[PDB]
């Protein structure tokens, strides 16, 4: 059955007293699991009464341990890239447990270089990207990930 006039999209939302905007990073929780997953909000919408978020995935080292072949930094995670399962998932808004501070330390000029203070206060850092199809890490930021320009997936415009 076709659907029209049932959906709208948002730049932000407010939930459990917190203000979440596009490209913010969040903790997401699966049912029955207390250990969180890390994601980036790339789309926010409501269809009928169900609010959803499209999550571009961050992978913790423990999530991809059998693919690691070298040392990882303290608090390092990896931004998903490429195509296929594991890149992005549509989640209910209620799955978001809270906001997560993920700072990019990539040398790429499209990235705003954060302060050592910002790095010390960040929950996680990243400069490598996990191809969900080949399960390989790379330091090269793609032009686009999940249809979003790469420059929008790094650190914020202002500090």
């Amino acid at each position: 059955g076709g659907i029209k006039m049932d959906t709208q999209f948002y730049d932000s939302f407010t939930f459990d007293n917190v203000k979440y905007s596009l490209y913010d990073n969040v903790y997401l929780f699966k049912s029955g699991e207390s250990e969180p997953y890390i994601g980036k909000i790339i789309k926010i919408w409501q269809q009928n009464q169900a609010k959803k978020v499209k999550i571009l995935w961050f992978f913790l080292p423990d999530e991809i341990r059998k693919h690691l072949s070298g040392p990882v930094m303290e608090k390092e995670i990896f931004l998903a890239c490429g195509e296929g399962v594991g890149l992005a998932d549509i989640n209910p808004l209620e799955a978001i447990g809270g906001k997560c501070t993920v700072l990019c330390i990539s040398k790429d000029e499209r990235n705003r270089q954060p302060s050592p203070r910002e790095l010390a206060m960040a929950d996680y850092i990243f400069y490598r990207f996990f191809d969900v199809n080949s399960c390989t890490l790379s330091e090269q930021l793609p032009e686009k990930i999940a249809g979003v320009e790469g420059n929008l997936l790094l650190n914020s415009k202002v500090e």
